[PDB]
């Protein structure tokens, strides 16, 4: 009887009176309605801890954008004619001029001009070296901004190298344009257009560029600079994010701000000893410092610590192959996630001739230079946002905790009219009949 | 005086054992009812906060399609004038507009021009006793701008030959421009069919680079380069090629390959989109917006602006618009429905060695002429199909409910006829 | 043998039913207006789900390793002029556009006069007994050689060769594809971003092996370079539309994400073959080109699979080229897209080959004029920006579970109803006949 009794209970059950009867469907009808009930509710539940997430992308019209960081590397790293005798000592093998032996490799098939500077300057039988710093090298050889740039616009306004910082990478000295260092208020973009963005003029000085001669294993054939064009936040990684510039052409970098914001696990992989604020780029490099700093005891130029600077004995036989065994051979000293908020800048290259045959006089004159010198060494770069807005792409969570339960709670209404409470109130009734 | 007890109250529809008539260890359910009931205060508010919101999320599709429409080409050589085609008129009131004159009308330093450019305007610039005649920006433009005429010397759209006649004059910031597929005079747009370089546009150019305006001596101008700007876009929308025009370069036979981008944005509250010209566009406005400021602090219009304004005199465009602009820019809100074109570019070498020969003879062409001033360029779909951006409505009223309603099953077993039907038992206590 | 007034056991909210009429019928009114509201959400919801709308679902993943697409890369030109027979010149010869149709040179009078030369060397047919003819034989004989065209291949920093590429017929001729997988061997991944690390190729073009161009042609043939396709493994090269061309005198730099698209099926979506194993929507499209060709023409060209007989230079001029003029105007062929699929994003930059102070070696190395190295060598390198994937998923917007948890909750909401409590009334209505 008691089982008779408890219909007052809130599921729904004709199951229970005194006879025996015709309407024993609803013990199936009711049976039915929970089994689709655990069925569906299960699906939610499974879907839920499944932490999907779903994307939101919208595109926003702005009063401003903020101007990105622009590094810029010529493709050479030591000037020829600034080789030092003692720079070809420590040095020389590294930049390919010396054999093992400190010598000429192939004297019969040098340029008989390269040669001539290489004998004056390379005669080591009989040298007292000096001290000698990789950082002062590069600082001293590398191209210098002054030279290579002839002119600078940024919103039509003028420009000079005294807005660019030195930034060593592996490239070696280079320039980084708006860096924001010296917390200097960031420069922002105010109309679209290649006019109002950044444009330099550059000379790549290609009668400085390291020779190459005889039977050589190098295949540095090519001249132009690497451009990464990268927000302020983060480190330039031109080895590997650099676009190519070429000479004798005005190249059109037309950029769009891109925000993204990801999720923290269980739904996405969001979330440094060397770098205050953490970038993929800045964890990579911290990664690459600390693998070279333990297994080679220098740094080098391009690596931030206090670490000593890796020596061109150390770089040879030390820390290069190094590199080479930190890729291919050994699993990531440190893999690195994407931060939470970032942004990116999204660009299109387009070009034209540099120079027209209008202005190939005047650009020979003012530079004092061949007509073929400016056709093989001057550029032109316009790095600008195409219109003033930010592309959003946003993680957005897929299945919040409040949406699993108005969903469970519906299926349970629509299957057996249970609540909470209906449960709680029948094993109240178990708990009663014990 | 006549009305149920809360102890009768168990008719109710809330789940209460709350009111057996003697206290009881089964206070819990006092407790566990208080408890669902401060569950579903909570969780319902998050529902109709986040409802509030007015969320939206993304829908991308890409359809195959067995013909896409091709878009309006508007191309510009990135010369405005060519020298040759300057008059003495001319030379007189826009003299000092094209750098070619100092402030009153001479060479400014004749020793370092070019002999054969100084020959040239010399001839033309006799000014100490000329009376002058009348000048118009827009007649000017059109005579002295590069002629397609001239500058195009083949024209393929799907393997077919094209003219001239396929183009459509269009005054921009850089001069006398033209537009192919532009859809003016109501004629139905060319489709194209198969994708591949072969079935697009395909125009080969001589930009005429011995036409460009000489620069010479201490000049504070730039305009070092030579080649078109080229916008590739949708016939609703007019070009603002000083903005989204790409370059193309002489020497090259440069590809763009091409996809359709069909954007549908959602208006307030969810997201932002919502007289000069009958469609609206950004583009539209921005140039609208500018028109009308001008025509304002200018009583002028440029030539690229429309209106029924008086077109901007060289006395005007120095002295009035042009720091007008520069004072201008030291809210245009997106479309609804849109559609972008996005671009790959890449490039091969014109001339080959074995035509380099023909193309000096069919033209009549030094073999230097050639190699700086011909191009060919081709605007083609990288395959049929359009690429769909969609902003969806997040979360709709009817699931809003589904939510508050399968909320109220879980915690009470509440209805609106449960919260009615406790408000009648009260509204009957008063 | 129950009351209307007596089912207050009913599931559903009604205090509408005493036995004397009284001013509460607006509880009559409340249910009508709940169960007014229940129909039109839940119809909503209902018309909403077979709808079968989707969302997008758009991640990058970190990843210790990619694998390297494949790369298909094309000369401009398909013959080369010195390496075309006597026999050649005879049956392809109209179809090269060397002779007119009398098998005669065109306009020998405006000719390259070192060009007429050789033509008329090997063009003279007074005596000429004719012999066996296969355009794939021919195309594998005249058609560039990568041997020849590869100066260097790195890969990942190693050394490759002319071996590590597999002959792959096209609309261009013989072309070649890196990283096929066609030796059953396992797919090359790349293991770190940037230009050093990527397929690196320097190509001399040949350009003056190109076909010449002479005299009253009707022609757009003055380009040099290469084209290429980077491209899935699973699909085959469609060079022809989806390559993107290099110049030479420029190292060309092809920065690449892999993207993971996933599509759904219909309803929700048009996701999902007779000469391919694989589907791919270049491979059916190929397979329909093939089968309308055998078809209509009775041959197949060398691109094509098949079993059927290679088209003769007749054939290809007067029946397979129109053929194909005949499939554009417009499409004969539905091809829907695969459900997963790989697709590759490019980025192209460019710098000078060669520099002042290599030129000299480049000319001496490879026995050639400062001319030539400038107007006939580039470099090409394919790689991944960075070590990641784009997943690019359409995912099902509103699946049945989700439905019934709305339904569920919009009838709890407006009546307090169940099925049971339909079931229940369904019961009793019967029970009243």
């Amino acid at each position: 009887f008691a089982n008779t009794s408890t219909l007052h209970g809130i599921r729904h059950i004709f199951v229970y009176g005194p006879l025996t009867i015709r309407r024993v469907l609803w013990a199936v009808a009711f049976v039915g309605s929970l089994g689709l009930l655990l069925v569906e509710s299960s699906e939610r539940v499974s879907y839920y801890f499944s932490y999907q997430h779903v994307t939101k992308v919208d595109e926003v019209v702005a009063q401003s954008l903020v101007f990105p960081a622009v590094t810029l590397c010529n493709l050479n790293g030591f000037r020829f004619s600034r080789l030092t005798t003692n720079d070809l000592y420590h040095a020389g093998e590294l930049l390919a001029l010396l054999d093992v032996n400190l010598q000429i490799p192939d004297p019969h098939l040098a340029d008989p001009s390269v040669l001539e500077a290489l004998r004056q300057k390379a005669n080591f039988k009989h040298y007292k070296p000096k001290q000698f710093s990789m950082l002062e090298f590069l600082h001293r050889v590398g191209h210098d901004l002054k030279d290579m740039m002839l002119y600078c616009k940024f919103k039509g306004q003028e420009c000079g190298h005294q807005d660019f910082t030195t930034v060593f990478t592996k490239y070696g000295k280079c320039y980084m344009f708006n860096s924001g260092e010296d917390g200097k208020p960031l420069l922002t973009t105010v109309k679209g257009g290649t006019g109002n963005g950044l444009e330099i003029m550059l000379d790549i000085q290609q009668d400085e560029y390291l020779p190459i001669w005889g039977e050589t294993e190098e295949t540095t054939f090519e001249a132009g600079v690497k451009v990464q064009i990268h927000s302020q936040s983060e480190p330039p990684f031109i080895q590997e994010l650099g676009f190519g510039v070429a000479p004798g052409f005005q190249t059109f970098v037309a950029t769009q701000e891109q925000r993204l914001t990801y999720l923290p696990p269980p739904w996405g992989e969001c979330r440094l000893d060397f770098f205050p604020v953490y970038s993929i780029t800045a964890c990579r490099i911290d990664c690459e410092t600390r693998y070279i700093v333990e297994n080679c005891n220098c740094r080098m130029v391009h690596m931030p610590g206090d670490a000593p600077f890796c020596t061109p004995e150390q770089h040879k036989e030390c820390a290069e192959p190094a590199l080479g065994l930190l890729a291919e051979k050994d699993s990531n000293y440190c893999l690195c996630r994407t931060p939470c908020n970032l942004t990116r800048y999204n660009k299109e290259l387009s070009m034209v001739k540099i120079p027209s045959k209008t202005s190939a006089k005047y650009l020979e004159k003012k530079f004092n230079k061949s007509e073929k010198y400016i056709s093989e060494n001057i550029l032109v770069l316009d790095i600008f946002f195409e219109a003033l807005n930010y592309e959003t792409i946003e993680q957005k969570k897929a299945y919040e905790v409040a949406a699993l339960l108005g969903d469970i709670g519906g299926q349970m209404g629509l299957f057996i009219g249970a609540s909470i409470l209906t449960i709680l109130e029948l094993f109240d009734y178990i708990y009663e009949l014990i």
